[PDB]
């Protein structure tokens, strides 16, 4: 049974694991600590991108608008922004790509600025019927992952449901939805996490994150060979494991959850 299997992973690895597998319409299929709070860390970038795209859908933003910045805007982890800084800008489109596929923190901060900041991301979550997820800080302080702290948190179920809405629901235009899906499929940081626990024949897109205090997270959508559509969130705090082992833990959790998909 699922509860036993995750419980053992937790004991053997000295780790805290939260999981939610939801259907295309957002119903919970299987979960473990599904309603408990975990820090989003980079996983917030997925709904951040969707907010930007929905502003584009509304004619409130242009995908080729230039977002200007200088060296003082850079962060420790900003590999695309470090590349473009001499030109003085990244387009909205380049920023969306970079934030999602490379987890670039300067790109993410540019997009937070464009959308009106953490409160307006929080308002977006509420507009989607997510009454739990919230953003309070920007990069890189949003990743502190202090025990008990509610700032910059979600729950496995709330994020899974939110992502199911963005990817499979009709909040976004067909155009924007397709762009978001394809960017996530092409994520460069998720090859050893949830996707590693799923059959290679399934279509998979995802957004990963790492936090202080050993946080390591992934949320993925997938489409099986039978065309059935799911979202899986996996949020972990495993301070006693090494880096690659945190990834293997997530992939092991995905391989367990996968058994609750029909086919
Ligand atoms: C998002 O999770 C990620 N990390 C951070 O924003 C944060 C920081 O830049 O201080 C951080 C970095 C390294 C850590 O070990 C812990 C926290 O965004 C840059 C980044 N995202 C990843 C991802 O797969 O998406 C990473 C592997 C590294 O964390
Ligand atoms: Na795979």
């Amino acid at each position: 049974d699922f509860e036993h299997a995750i419980s053992d992973l937790e004991a053997h690895n000295q780790a805290k694991i939260g999981v939610a597998l939801v259907s295309e319409n957002g119903n919970l299929i299987q979960g473990y600590r599904a309603n408990e709070r975990f820090a989003m860390c980079s996983t917030f970038k997925l709904p951040l991108a969707a907010l930007v795209l929905s502003r584009i859908d509304a004619g409130e933003e242009n995908p080729e608008r230039k977002l200007h910045y200088d060296s003082a805007f850079l962060e420790e982890y900003a590999p695309a922004a470090k590349r473009y800084v001499a030109t003085g800008y990244m387009t909205v489109t380049e920023a969306i790509q970079s934030a999602l596929q490379l987890s670039d923190n300067a790109a993410a901060n540019l997009l937070l600025k464009e959308v009106g900041g953490p409160p307006l991301l929080t308002k977006y979550f509420r507009s989607l019927g997510d009454k739990v997820s919230r953003l309070d800080r920007i990069e890189p302080t949003l990743n502190t992952n202090t025990p008990g702290d509610e700032r910059d948190t979600t729950t496995p179920m709330s994020m899974a449901q939110t992502v199911s809405k963005l990817i499979f629901g009709d909040t976004l235009t067909y155009k924007s939805k397709g762009q978001l899906r394809r960017l996530l499929i092409g994520n460069q940081t998720g090859d050893k996490t949830i996707r590693a626990g799923l059959p290679d024949s399934w279509v998979t897109g995802d957004k990963t994150g790492s936090c202080a205090n050993g946080g390591r997270n992934d949320v993925a959508f997938f489409i099986t060979t039978a065309g059935k559509k799911y979202v899986l969130s996996v949020y972990t705090n495993a301070p006693e494991l090494q880096g690659e082992e945190r990834a293997l833990l997530i992939a092991s959790v995905a391989k367990l959850a996968r058994q609750y998909v029909v086919h």
